[PDB]
This record gives structure tokens, C-alpha cells and sequence, in this order.
């Protein structure tokens, strides 16, 4: 008996308006790595089986949010490089297994290198120096070894925070840093020393966002930011050459960043929802992309070559653009969350996270119809859905049918287009999914914390006295208690397909299973957690007797637990970083699973 893991869906790079997002392409593994809340992540372009796996993700910097990842040049070395908000870099390394479908992760090296967060990061061609930048008190990025730690340079010439650098891929060796107030710093080295300074060719106060030296010899060194500058200094020298303009290619818009398809061109992207192709050379825009200006979340927020005029472009929005030098129209498009996951639904897949995006999986569509956490999604009705969320409304397919005039907590629908929510005011209500009208409600008397809504039940954990009441749909003003609380504040109820059972866990960790019709306690002999459930799905039949049950919880794994017998668990550990948010069965032998690392998971139950 187990559970293997069959699939995963990596979530989008991790955005933020007027701010970059470097992303790092690796030609060897042909894959792309960038940061996504505390994990970093390397997602396998090749759709044709490959013996790269298709998502690594690394969970190393704990609390500290990711902010940037790179490849390391050496081909092959499986070895990347990351950085977070509390100012550490970890040099980890991943290992595959096509067999067991297994990837490790394992740290080689980590250190504290700035008082604040980290911007950026890059290597030398060996893959054994590195540059890492960002903000501190007085800091502002350092110059290490990758094993050691120890220091190979000094950076300075910034006052304020340096946004981005990188390292002359080519002896001589040279470097740059570049950040607010129009600051460019040019390095000599190995120990990387000031060289030289600018702050002349990009607008004081302005955000210079990105630099990038030409691949091969480096020729040039190329800076960009909110100035609308293109500034072109020389990659040995660091003397400024010219800017980078073409009279029928206006730049309308702040740029975010730049990446080199070759020697020769680059591509840069920013506010303007534009991505262009410049020729160093001639200092012409040799081709052009644009997405409607009209919408917030096409703003060009990152940017990276990934060969043979192959261009990859990030929208503010978290969406991946794919083109290709020489072809007019965007290749294909992926988009998904970059938000904590809250909300599930299984057959067709929909997933909603907690800024109120939710993704249809069936047609690839992607929704910011919401804007804070969603609740519940109801799939119940043909080729149509019912969501609710902290933004007070609850909406069908994306329409806004209800406003909610107390927040709503938590929800459950079941499967006759019915949803029971329970409100900061402590009102459990009952609302006609598809219409959004509320045909039934009761004051409780102390605040619930968790719903389960059966065919014919309405099953509501109480804070007061952790109790669980349960109401009968049709009426209300029926009801009963199960004959044990629990231990702590419920945090999840979940009622039986054939409604005989009633599981229920706490924030601590217990999970009490009930026989629904005696309100008695049938086992608590399932195995104590030490940590939050948020989930629990009961598996179907494909005997017919309710064994099996799926659960999740903070610690980040999933335990199948059984009736039958209480003492064997099938689990799955580091599920999701951070907890497992939803779970659901799609099929009678694979389970769904989504989790606070907005990544969703399905599992194979053998
Ligand atoms: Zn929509």
C-alpha cells in the first residue's frame, strides 16, 4: 500500500508591481528557475519525456522568502544558487531518480551575507565565484566563493540598494552592480575592486532594474531601468559607448529587465506591455511583441533567453510568454498561481488561491475576477462554477449573485448546488451555489470554525467548547451534538459520501471519527498529528465500504487513515511546504492535493 507521486504543477514565478523578477535559463537542462514564496523552483521546458525531471523545488530558505535562483554555468552540474528576504544565499544541488520519480535536494553551502534582502545573484563561468546583492545597513552585496564564503572583492559605489549584477562570463574578469538613484558600478577582477562609477547616463532617483554582459567574450555591458534608458558601456573597459535607441521604436514604458540571445542581441521588457529585440550593433529594434497596454497584469515584469531566439517574457500577472525571434505571434502561453493555495475542486480541476485567482485547469484559464482569499469553489453544475470569498462576494463564473454583509469564514458545497458558509457574525448560512441566494439561515451560538455540508446535513465545529453540532439541511431548527468534542478549535469536518460517518480534526492535530446516527465516538485511534488539519477526503469505492480517508495538515504531509484499521497509515511526507491546504479524489486511486506552496499535486494510491 502507497501513494506515489504522479504529477506536479509548479506555481508562476512570484511578482510584484514595479519590481523585477530575474529569471535564470540553464541551455543543458533546458529548464527555467525562479522564486515562488519560501521555494525555489526549476520548471523542464521539454514536454516529451526527458530524463530532466519536469519541477525540482527547493524549501531550504524556511521562513525567509525566495527572491532569486540561478543555474550555475557548469553544464550538467545540477547545482543552482538562491537567495532570500532575511539576506541568506544557500549553493544546494539536485538529484533525480526517472525510477522511483524522486528528486533530493541537498544544501552545500549557505551564509548570511546582508542585514536585509537579496536582489540578486550571479556566477562566474568556473561556478565557483559568486556576486550577491541586494540591500543591508552597510552591505550592500558582497563578492564569495561559492564553498568558502570567504570574500574575493568588495561592493561599493552604492549608497542606496543594488537591484541587479553580473559577472563578465570571460576572463578578464568583470563585474557590475547597478540599483536606485541611477547608480552603476563597474568592478575589475578577480578580488573585484571599484573600478569605476556612473551616475550621468541613467536619470538620478531612477531604479536602473537590470545589467547583463554580453554572452561569449562580453564585449559589452548592458544596464536598464525606470529611466527608459538603455545604456551601453564596453565589457572590458566599462566606458560608456552610447544608448541603445532606434527613432521607430520609442521606448514608452519604465524597463524592468534585459536578457542576451547571443553576441549580438537582447532582448528588454517593461511597463509598456512590450517585449523587444535589439541589435547592438545598429542600435535597432529588429523585432517587436506587445500585449494590450489596457491591462495591469501585462506589464513585462522579467525576462530570459533560452537559445536559438527562443525569448521567455513574466507578466506582472505571473504569466509565462513564450516567443521566438523572427515569428510575429506569442508561441503559447502558462499561467497558474503565485499565491497560497485555498480552494479545490475535482473533475473538471479548479484551484483558487488566497488573493482570490482561481485557475481552470480544463480550458487553461486563469481568473482575477476575485481579489482576496477564496473559500469555496462549487463545480457541481455542467461546465459552470460557484465561488466565494474574503472580498465579501460570491461569484458564478466570475459574475459576482451574492455580497455578503459579514465575511465568510469558511464554506462547504455538496453536490445539489447548495453551500453552507458560516459568518464572522456566526451565522451559518445556506445559499443556492448558482444563484447566490440565501434560502436558509440560523444564528450560532458561539463562532464555528468549520462546515461540512452532506446531501442532507449541515455538520458545524464550535469554538465554544469545541463541540460539533450537526443540522439537518432541510430544516434548520433540527439538530444535535455528537457525544465527544474535540480537543482543541476544529479545524476541518468531514462528513461521509454515504453520511454513516463524521470526521473531524483539531488545530493541534486530532482527528475524531464519529458514527453520524449515534453521535458516538467510533475511533480515536487515528494517529495524533502535533499540527493543524486543513483536509480531509473521503476515498471512493471503484466491499463498497467507507475505508479510506485522506488528510492534510500544516506539517506538510498527507495521512490516509482507515476505519477498518485505525492503525494503518499510508502516507506521503512534504507534501507541500508550509501545509497541505485542499485535498480531493479525482479518481478512486489518485488523489489531488494543493498546498500554502501553491503547488498542486496528484498521487497515485496503490
Ligand atoms: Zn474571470
Amino acid at each position: 500500500s502507497s501513494i506515489s507521486l504522479k504529477e506536479i504543477i509548479p506555481p508562476q514565478p512570484s511578482t510584484q508591481r514595479n519590481f523585477t523578477t530575474h529569471l535564470s535559463y540553464d541551455p543543458t537542462t533546458n529548464a527555467i528557475a525562479y522564486p515562488c514564496g519560501k521555494s525555489a523552483f526549476v520548471r523542464c521546458l521539454d514536454d516529451g519525456d526527458s530524463k530532466v525531471p519536469p519541477v525540482v523545488q527547493f524549501t531550504g530558505h524556511g521562513s525567509s522568502v525566495v527572491t532569486t535562483v540561478k543555474f550555475s554555468p557548469i553544464k550538467g552540474s545540477q547545482y543552482l544558487c538562491s537567495g532570500d528576504e532575511s539576506g541568506k544565499v544557500i549553493v544546494w544541488g539536485w538529484t533525480f531518480d526517472k525510477e522511483s520519480n524522486s528528486v533530493e535536494v541537498n544544501v552545500k553551502s549557505e551564509f548570511q551575507v546582508l542585514a536585509g534582502p537579496i536582489s540578486d545573484i550571479s556566477w562566474d563561468f568556473e561556478g565557483r565565484r559568486l556576486c550577491v546583492v541586494g540591500e543591508g545597513r552597510d552591505n550592500f552585496g558582497v563578492f564569495i566563493s561559492w564553498d568558502s564564503g570567504n570574500s574575493l572583492g568588495e561592493v561599493s559605489g552604492h549608497s542606496q540598494r543594488i537591484n541587479a549584477c553580473h559577472l563578465k562570463q570571460s576572463r578578464p574578469m568583470r563585474s557590475m552592480t547597478v540599483g536606485d538613484d541611477g547608480s552603476v558600478v563597474f568592478y575589475q577582477g578577480p578580488p573585484f575592486k571599484f573600478s569605476a562609477s556612473d551616475r550621468t547616463h541613467h536619470k538620478q532617483g531612477s531604479f536602473v532594474r537590470d545589467v547583463e554582459f554580453s554572452p561569449d567574450s562580453g564585449e559589452f555591458v548592458i544596464t536598464v531601468g525606470s529611466d527608459r534608458k538603455i545604456s551601453c558601456f564596453d565589457g572590458k573597459s566599462g566606458e560608456f559607448l552610447k544608448y541603445i535607441e532606434d527613432d521607430q521604436e520609442p521606448v514608452q514604458g519604465g524597463i524592468f529587465a534585459l536578457s542576451w540571445l547571443d553576441s549580438q542581441k537582447f532582448a528588454t521588457v517593461g511597463a509598456d506591455a512590450t517585449i523587444r529585440v535589439w541589435d547592438v550593433t545598429t542600435s535597432k529594434c529588429v523585432q517587436k511583441w506587445t500585449l494590450d497596454k489596457q491591462q495591469l497584469g501585462n506589464q513585462q515584469v522579467g525576462v530570459v533567453a533560452t537559445g536559438n531566439g527562443r525569448i521567455i517574457s513574466l507578466s506582472l500577472d505571473g504569466t509565462l510568454n513564450f516567443y521566438e525571434l523572427g515569428h510575429d505571434e506569442v508561441l503559447k502561453t502558462i499561467s497558474g498561481h503565485n499565491k497560497g493555495i485555498t480552494a479545490l475542486t475535482v473533475n473538471p480541476l479548479i484551484s483558487g488561491s488566497y488573493d482570490g485567482r482561481i485557475m481552470e485547469w480544463s480550458s487553461s484559464s486563469m481568473h482575477q475576477d476575485h481579489s482576496n482569499l477564496i473559500v469555496s469553489l462549487d463545480n457541481s453544475k455542467a461546465q459552470e462554477y460557484s465561488s466565494i470569498s474574503w472580498d465579501d462576494t460570491l461569484k458564478v463564473n466570475g459574475i459576482t449573485k451574492h455580497e455578503f454583509g459579514s465575511q465568510p469564514k469558511v464554506a462547504s458545497a455538496n453536490n445539489d448546488g447548495f453551500t453552507a458558509v458560516l459568518t464572522n457574525d456566526d451565522d451559518l448560512l445556506i445559499l443556492q451555489s448558482f444563484t447566490g441566494d440565501i434560502i436558509k439561515s440560523v444564528r450560532l451560538n458561539s463562532p464555528g470554525s468549520a462546515v461540512s455540508l452532506s446531501q442532507n446535513y449541515v455538520a458545524v465545529g464550535l469554538e465554544e467548547g469545541n463541540t460539533i453540532q450537526v443540522f439537518k439541511l432541510s430544516d434548520l431548527e433540527v439538530s444535535f451534538d455528537l457525544k465527544t468534542p474535540l480537543r482543541a478549535k476544529p479545524s476541518y469536518i468531514s462528513i461521509s459520501p454515504s453520511e454513516t460517518y463524521i470526521a473531524a480534526g483539531d488545530v493541534m492535530g486530532k482527528i475524531l471519527l464519529y458514527d453520524l446516527q449515534s453521535r458516538e465516538v467510533k475511533t480515536s485511534r487515528w494517529a495524533f498529528r502535533t499540527s493543524k488539519i486543513n483536509a480531509i477526503s473521503w476515498k471512493p469505492a471503484e466491499e463498497i465500504e467507507e475505508d479510506l480517508v485522506a488528510t492534510g495538515s500544516l506539517d506538510t504531509n498527507i495521512f490516509i487513515y482507515s476505519v477498518k484499521r485505525p492503525m494503518k497509515i499510508i502516507k506521503a511526507l512534504n507534501a507541500h511546504k508550509d501545509g497541505v491546504n485542499n485535498l480531493l479524489w479525482e479518481t478512486p486511486s489518485t488523489l489531488v492535493s494543493s498546498g500554502a506552496d501553491a503547488c498542486i499535486k496528484r498521487w497515485n494510491v496503490v
